[PDB]
């Protein structure tokens, strides 16, 4: 099963949630096509 990513705290920056974002939409994915 693909890994879920953690959310990121304490300050985490726009590019940082950007990444949270587009690991959260490949985990969406990938967890779907599982």
């Amino acid at each position: 099963p693909p890994k879920k990513p953690k959310k990121p705290g304490a300050n985490a920056t726009p590019e940082k949630l950007a990444a949270y974002e587009k690991e959260l939409a490949a985990y969406e994915k990938e967890l779907a096509a599982y």
